[PDB]
RNA sequence: AAAUCCU
């Protein structure tokens, strides 16, 4: 009978979808933070529960081969790298792995293929966002990342996985607000400015974007403070401000003003340009975006007739990166801002076959079902939570030939398939692209196919 | 349960 800081000898045998190391000692599943499979360590027990517990690696014995020695990467697996101490070959094998296990442990899929994971040839570097905290650490304002379970701020330069011009312009904002006094927000005190600063950096244009998070609407000097970062990047396009007055893990508030230039960058996907404001979703690796896309696009094999709905559209980028190629494209985006741009890149690409609405997808569906759309394929790529009930079976009685579910949570996207299959779908192919190389994160893509 | 970390 184990108990809390006793240290025992234990071999780990597996990793959770999460990345934490599996080791069971007599009846309790522990899971170990930094820890790889078939490494021996000496484990300290930190809390005992009635099935699982938890440890920390007292000593390691032996080591993964598959072990990343890396000093700089151990710094940010605590954080926003919880991978990056696995090699990038065994993080795709990992990847993989997960999708396998959970359309089995969910939804009873052993028979379907599970293509590799398609990697990045440099797996850094990454990002085209980044959010960083502001905080006072002994008695110094300083940008970084939190601490996993916990609003305790790394102070920290080089993101590693992020664009190397958004961390030097992060870098150049926190010198900034020192150098102006104005003062971070400390959230036990409920006390100070500025929250959060958020940097979206276009992948191929550059252009860059700053939204100030902060406690009250009123900035000190702030017109001064942009007219310099303005002279050291010259291209940012647009500063933002967003108040945010609650005590919340959540970033935004309602409030969203404009305090210099556009309220919008502008950047490239697949052939096609793109707005995208603060408020909306852009996939944060292009790269590899572009790739998650261009899959979906060829599973999907597209006809001119073909009438497509692009659910969870955001700015538009997946209905209207085959729109010229097909009928009809109708698409649904919950926030306002985000599918405004949604209509503007419709137009400033010249589509005009791209109709969308504002509204949640399940009420869309709901409408487009009963105003008599005959939609032949369905596009999906909603947030980690997955989709809702009402939406799998709206969709089903579209009566559409094939559906492409985007993810970025296997096992949300595991229940919905096993609904799917209840309503005469059959899942195809699956195909994990790594948007998240050194965290444990995969994104995937299945095509699921009717059955008459 | 909102988003790489952001209980
Ligand atoms: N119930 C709901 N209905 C419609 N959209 C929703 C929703 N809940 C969240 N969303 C939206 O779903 C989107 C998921 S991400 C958007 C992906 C987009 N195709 C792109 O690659 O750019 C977000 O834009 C979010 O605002």
């Amino acid at each position: 009978m184990l108990k809390k800081n006793d240290i025992v000898e234990v071999e780990i045998v597996d990793l959770t979808h999460e990345g934490a190391g599996v080791a069971k000692v007599d009846g309790l599943v522990f899971f170990v933070e930094n820890a790889l499979p078939s490494e021996k360590i000496l484990m300290r027990v930190l809390k005992v529960n009635k099935k699982i517990g938890f440890g920390k690696v007292e000593k390691y014995l032996v080591q993964s081969p598959h072990r990343n020695q890396d000093l700089d990467l151990a710094y940010l697996r605590s954080g926003i790298a919880d991978l990056g101490h696995l090699s990038y070959p065994e993080q795709l094998k990992f990847k993989t792995k997960q999708v396998k296990d959970s359309l089995y442990k969910i939804a009873g899929i052993a028979d379907v293929e599970v293509a590799e994971t398609l990697g990045m040839e440099h797996p850094v570097k990454y990002r085209n966002k980044a959010q960083v905290p502001v905080r006072r650490v002994n008695g110094v304002l300083e940008t970084g990342f939190f601490r996993k379970n916990s609003h305790n701020l790394m102070p920290l330069e080089d993101f590693f996985i992020q664009d190397p011009v958004i961390d030097q312009v992060v870098v150049a904002l926190r010198d900034l607000l020192r150098r102006f006094d104005l003062k971070p927000y400390d959230e036990k005190e409920q006390s100070g400015l500025i929250r959060n600063l958020v940097v979206r950096r276009g992948h191929y244009s550059g252009q860059i974007m700053v939204v100030l998070v902060t406690t009250r609407p009123k900035v000190f000097r702030v017109d001064q403070l942009i007219e310099q970062v303005i002279k050291q990047f010259p291209e940012i396009v647009s500063v933002m401000q967003n108040i945010n007055d609650q005590n919340t893990n959540a970033i935004f508030g309602k409030e969203w003003r404009t305090l210099y230039g556009q309220d919008y960058i502008t950047d490239q996907m697949l052939g096609n340009d793109f707005q995208i404001a603060g408020p909306a979703f852009y996939q944060v690796n292009t790269e590899m975006a572009e790739k998650l896309y261009q899959t979906a696009i060829d599973f999907a094999e597209l006809k001119k007739d073909d009438v497509i709905i692009d659910a969870y559209s955001g700015i538009g980028t997946i209905g209207l990166s085959v729109a010229k190629h097909v009928k009809e494209v109708y698409g649904v985006e919950l926030i306002p801002e985000a599918v405004e741009n949604s209509q503007k890149n419709a137009s400033l690409n010249k589509i005009t076959n791209a109709h969308y609405v504002c509204d949640t997808a399940e009420n869309a569906m709901k409408k487009w079902l009963k105003e008599g759309i005959q939609p032949t394929v369905i596009l999906v790529d909603p947030p980690r939570k997955g989709l809702t009930e009402s939406f799998i079976k709206a969709s089903a009685q579209t009566g559409a030939d094939r559906i492409a579910y985007i993810s970025c949570n296997v096992a949300t996207m595991a229940r919905d398939i096993k609904l799917y299959q209840e309503l005469g779908y059959e899942l195809k192919k699956v195909q994990p692209v790594d948007l998240f190389p050194q965290t444990h994160h995969v994104q995937t893509v299945a095509l699921l196919s009717k059955l008459d």
